[PDB]
């Protein structure tokens, strides 16, 4: 209940909100029929319109007008945006030449840049180069501001989604929203676009930006509007916000708008009925603009020009239904469209088997537009599995496509003919970044990153310490002329041993058995002290940061850092170089695994666990097949280099060891190469402790990864070798799902030069994801700035193209 009987006079757009039933007349309260009965006539004002007139000028202030072109209405801070230009002779904004702003130029009485986000729902990265000549306020910023050529979306690229992460930092599965439709077993609530649930506080986790500035003495504008007050009235809102005194003053502002979104669904991504909606936001702009030079305060607010998705073409007939491929279609419920999830009717069907319905949708069709995974399945960049609202099976939707349960659900429900909520690598979910004002670079074009990194940037500019985020803080430095944060290097927190020889051949019982001079006996020995480490090493070793028990192991081809607890190594680092040459493992040698005599049998593994678990076959970290010379090959079938593989894991790795590995060398100028394991067992995304292994190697207690990782470094500049380089670097990486079969690849019966590589760019991953799960820091020792290196360590190789 509202006793709507209070009144709005002097509390238009009031910054606090008011309890119930008293009424409201904040800029949310229409989306909850709280509104006081004269919010319409007192605050949403709008007699004569947005625009000052010759006439108007100097007019009688009638304080029914939406906007004013008085005298006084400076003082007053509610002229139309317009006013100085119009009544004063001044230029709009977008009609300056840009000058440098080096530094903030404010009012007396500012103590910080106001910060201004201006969100635009849908808006398609590549709009700033083809709409540019319908969008000159926004291409002024564009190209005197800092600008990305894109930014990535979080997946689902859908909406809700993708605000709460800008507002937070934290992947959907951190801050809760995880869909623009959700189901929570644990409250038994649902969570829907029209309604009333969406307003309950117990489904957005995490911090966002408004409480972050609350809770540190920083004042927010309210961020949300709703829907029916229209665009011309927020401007003037958040500007007349601008004009208050500076004790009640807030400090960042959010603009939002639902174009050209709304527009984009109905006409697709690039309609001709799309020129209007992207006009409109650009006139918006400014209008801002304007209204912040008559302020005087455009040299002296930061303002974010930001987009959650972008928008794809997606019309009906391009549907594939469920009900083509399951008898049982009526015992499941399908949350549809451009992504799927899966989950039972009915709790009380004990006979629904997900397994079963993951093989009545896996590779049916010869052209199948959507793939099923168990949520734990998905490629691990997508971050997607940690939270109990996302069900067990997901399928992952070709960009173009939609899923749906029936027929009867797409056309009871051709209306639309764009939508959004593909992988986030996708080109057309790919949105837009630019940011200008005293704070931001001048003319600065930098490399696309994720939207996760822009909350601790939000905080920079606000002068506020970020709650705890999946940003890299520090990696978006370089988009900041000052208020850089400088962060430190973590500490490692185990440091190695360094075993020499101290057992011999006989102590060892692991039913293993292998077919196998003063100048090359002196030779043999530096090589095991770390005599060739700088080549293969080439970034420093990687830091453990947890507390663990390992050991450095040198060869001459690769160096690795053993684990005592999981039986293998937690690193293997080697260097490729563009000459090098590919053999093949001799016959004498097919099955020779060879004792370390560095590492005791007890932390050793064991050959006959092998032979015993009929599942569970083995490979090397470092390839045989890359060994330099025909002696140093013996390194690589040490009991201390093998893994537990899958053999259907097998014809994956052994083809990136065998083709792929070289492949880059020759096209990269030379590889450094880092492969290791990863255990996340409860799909969290962070290193596994050793109670937490569900699979061993039957009778022993060897773990079973869930993933392999390889992280493959190169020089920027592809004309210096990657060992010899002199300036930045460039990376590429991945996290594969180590599994007994290759249901996932559709064209596995192939040769691997048919699928392999795709598999691989599906599960492409930035070294920070790597970090995570393996709690490792790498990069340690370099020449380049540790920002730099954050940069580095966030990039994510997509595989799309321009
Ligand atoms: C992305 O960045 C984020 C943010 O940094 C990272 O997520 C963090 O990971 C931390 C490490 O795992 C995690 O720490 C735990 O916190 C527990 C306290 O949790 C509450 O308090 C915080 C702080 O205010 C709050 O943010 C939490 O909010 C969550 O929960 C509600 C719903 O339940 C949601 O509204 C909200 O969205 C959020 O949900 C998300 O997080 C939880 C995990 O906490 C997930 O389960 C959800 O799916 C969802 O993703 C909470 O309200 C604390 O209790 C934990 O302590 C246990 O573990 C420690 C280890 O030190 C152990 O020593 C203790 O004994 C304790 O164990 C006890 O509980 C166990 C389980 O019941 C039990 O088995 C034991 O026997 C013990 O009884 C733990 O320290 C932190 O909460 C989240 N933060 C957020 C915001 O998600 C994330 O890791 C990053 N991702 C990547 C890939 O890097
Ligand atoms: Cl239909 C619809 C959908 C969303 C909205 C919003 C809306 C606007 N800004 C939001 O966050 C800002 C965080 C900081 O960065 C910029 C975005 C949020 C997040 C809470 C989800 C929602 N206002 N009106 C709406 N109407
Ligand atoms: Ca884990
Ligand atoms: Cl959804
Ligand atoms: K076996
Ligand atoms: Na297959
Ligand atoms: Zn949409």
């Amino acid at each position: 209940w509202t006793a709507t009987s209070g009144s709005c006079k002097g509390r238009c757009f009031e910054l606090q909100e008011v309890g119930p039933p008293d009424c409201r007349c904040d800029n949310l309260c229409k989306s909850y029929s709280s509104c006081c009965h004269d919010f319409d006539e007192l605050c949403l004002k709008t007699a004569r319109g947005w625009e000052c007139t010759k006439d108007r000028c100097g007019e009688v202030r009638n304080e029914e007008n939406a906007c004013h072109c008085s005298e006084d209405c400076l003082s007053r801070g509610d002229c139309c945006t317009n006013y100085q230009v119009v009544c004063k002779g001044e230029s709009h904004w977008v009609d300056d030449d840009c000058e440098e702003i080096k530094v903030p130029e404010c009012p007396a009485g500012f103590v910080r840049p106001p910060l201004i986000i201006f969100s635009v729902d849908g808006f398609r990265a590549s709009y700033m180069k083809k709409g540019s000549k319908v969008m000159p306020n926004i291409e002024k910023l564009r190209s005197c501001g800092t600008h990305a050529p894109y930014m990535r979306p979080v997946y689902p690229t859908k909406t809700f989604p993708n605000l709460y992460t800008l507002a937070t930092g934290l992947y959907p599965e951190s801050h809760g929203i995880v869909g623009n439709s959700m189901y929570d077993p644990v409250f038994d609530a649902s969570f829907h676009l029209r309604g009333r649930e969406k307003f309950n506080h117990r489904w957005w986790g995490g911090q966002p930006l408004w409480i972050t500035a609350t809770k540190q003495g920083v004042r927010a504008g309210t961020f949300f509007w709703s829907v029916s007050i229209p665009h011309e009235r927020r401007i003037l809102t958040i500007l007349q916000w601008l004009s208050l005194p500076d004790n009640e003053r807030p400090s960042v502002y959010a603009f939002y708008s639902e174009q050209p979104d709304f527009s984009g669904h109905k006409y697709g991504p690039f309609g001709p009925e799309m020129t209007n909606p992207l006009r409109e936001i650009d006139k918006t702009v400014g209008q801002l603009m304007d209204g912040l030079k008559q302020l005087r305060l455009h040299r002296c607010v930061n303002v974010i020009f930001v987009g959650d998705h972008g928008m794809e073409d997606v019309t009906c007939d391009r549907t594939e239904f469920l009900s083509n491929y399951l008898t049982n279609v009526d015992d499941i419920t399908l949350v549809p469209g451009t992504l799927g999830r899966i989950r039972a009717k009915s709790i009380n069907n004990s006979k629904y088997d997900p397994k079963t319905i993951i093989a009545a949708l896996t590779c049916k069709k010869p052209d199948q537009h959507f793939k099923p995974y168990m949520k734990q399945h998905l490629p691990k960049r997508l971050h997607y599995a940690n939270n109990r609202r996302i069900e067990d099976i997901h399928l992952l939707v070709d960009r173009r496509w939609h899923v749906a349960r029936k027929p009867l659900d797409v056309y009871k429900k051709c209306f639309f003919q764009g939508d959004h909520g593909f992988d986030n690598k996708v080109n057309s979910m790919q949105t837009v970044f630019v940011g200008y004002g005293p704070t931001f670079k001048y003319r600065t074009k930098v490399p696309p990153f994720e939207n996760i990194e822009l909350y601790n940037v939000m905080c920079d500019l606000l002068g506020l310490k970020p709650a705890p985020n999946n940003g890299t803080h520090g990696s978006l430095n370089h988009l900041l002329r000052t208020n850089t944060f400088r962060p430190t290097m973590p500490d490692e927190v185990s440091r190695p041993n360094y075993p020499g020889i101290m057992y011999l051949q006989s102590e060892f019982d692991l039913g293993c058995t292998c077919d196998d001079n003063k100048l090359e006996e002196l030779n043999k020995r530096l090589h095991t002290k770390g005599s060739t480490k700088e080549r293969h090493l080439l970034y420093g070793r990687p830091a453990v940061l947890y507390r663990t028990s390992y050991d450095i192991l040198y060869h001459t081809d690769f160096e690795s850092g053993y684990s005592e607890i999981f039986l293998m190594p937690l690193w293997t680092s080697y260097t490729i170089s563009k000459q090098a040459e590919v053999s093949s493992i001799p016959e004498h040698l097919t099955n020779c695994v060879r004792p370390d005599v560095r590492v005791s049998p007890g932390f050793s593994q064991n050959c006959l666990a092998y032979k015993n678990d009929k599942q569970m076959s083995y490979g090397f970290l470092f390839p045989p097949y890359l060994s330099s010379s025909p002696e140093a090959k013996y390194d690589a079938f040490l009991v201390t280099n093998m893994v537990p593989m899958y053999p259907a894991f097998k014809r994956v790795w052994a083809y990136f060891q065998r083709v792929l590995v070289k492949k880059y060398a020759s096209e990269r100028n030379g590889v450094n190469v880092i492969s290791g394991p990863i255990f996340d067992y409860n799909y969290d995304g962070l290193r596994d402790t050793e109670d937490e292994i569900k699979q061993y190697v039957e009778g022993s207690s060897i773990p079973v990864p869930t993933h392999y990782y390889s992280i493959i470094t190169s020089c920027l500049d592809f004309t210096q070798p990657a060992d010899k380089c002199d300036g930045p670097l460039s990376v590429s990486s991945f996290i594969l799902p180590h599994r007994p079969d290759n249901d996932e690849s559709c064209n596995s019966s192939e040769d691997e030069s048919k699928w392999v590589e795709e598999l691989m760019k599906m599960h492409t991953a930035r070294v920070r994801d790597i970090e995570h799960l393996t709690g490792l820091d790498f990069y340690r020792k370099t020449s380049r700035s540790y920002s730099e290196i954050l940069t580095l360590k966030t990039y994510l190789h997509t595989y799309e193209s321009e």
